[PDB]
């Protein structure tokens, strides 16, 4: 349908191995949207395409406030661009940085937003995997927004016992959001090591402890959401109706 010079490219936006994203407008529509650019050398050789188009397909058909909105997509001679949604307020990776901590409040709602999120695309039988601080934006709203459907269906850090022992995975998500809660009171994740290995190691053995300030509910929560057997992880409708969540979700 489209074509690049459908759209006036701006500032750039990301980076990353396979290229970058740019602000850009639409030419006739001044509709103001982000573009990824992928080279399509580099997604033969890395052998991925079929990711790309995995990517593609998931991330369309897909509708939701917490979810990137994909508009579509083409490719020319050396690349391939996706014609994505675009998020005014950035990343939550960058404003942890810029924080390097949240507090309770802000990390409940963004534990709904992203409980609701998935709720959605667990009810269309379709798993992240990949779901970490530099794969979510935030809206105007300051909404969180789940990007990213590349491992749609590498750092260990937001993986489950079962996925990296290699094994049978339905869940996995759960315990990511465990994760993702834990990283966003504390600071860092609380599988994080300074290797591959010992990661693994402190990953298998749910090795994790908890800094005084981290209060008793939030412990709870995601000590339930860390266990190391994917059943007797909550569903999500738990985590939405645990209380120290309701407490403290604003939204
Ligand atoms: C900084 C500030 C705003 C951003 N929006 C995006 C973005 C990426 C895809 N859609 N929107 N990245 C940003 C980085």
């Amino acid at each position: 349908q489209w074509a690049l010079e459908d759209f006036e490219i701006g500032r750039p936006l990301g980076k990353g191995k396979f290229g970058n994203v740019y602000l850009a407008r639409e030419k006739q529509s001044k509709f103001i949207l982000a573009l990824k650019v992928l080279f399509k050398a580099q997604l033969e050789k890395a052998g991925v395409e079929h990711q790309l188009r995995r990517e593609v397909e998931i991330q369309s058909h897909l509708r939701h406030p917490n979810i990137l909105r994909l508009y579509g997509y083409f490719h020319d001679a050396t690349r391939v661009y996706l014609i994505l949604e675009y998020a005014p307020l950035g990343t939550v990776y960058r404003e942890l940085q810029k924080l390097s901590k949240f507090d309770e409040q802000r990390t409940a709602t963004y534990i709904t937003e992203l409980a609701n999120a998935l709720s959605y695309c667990h009810s269309k039988r379709v798993i992240h995997r990949d779901i970490k601080p530099e794969n979510l934006l935030l809206g105007s709203a300051g909404e969180l927004k789940i990007a990213d459907f590349g491992w749609s269906v590498g750092t260990l850090d937001y993986l489950p016992p079962e996925m990296i022992e290699g094994r049978m995975h339905d869940k996995v998500d759960l315990w990511s959001l465990g994760v993702l809660c834990y990283e966003f009171l504390v600071g860092k994740p609380p599988f994080e090591a300074n290797t591959y290995q010992e990661t693994y190691k402190r990953i298998s053995r749910v090795e994790f402890t908890f800094p005084d300030f981290v209060t008793e509910g939030a412990r709870d929560l995601i000590s339930r959401l860390l266990k190391h057997n994917p059943s007797q992880r909550p569903m999500l409708r738990e985590v939405l109706e645990h209380p120290w969540i309701t407490a403290n979700s604003s939204k």
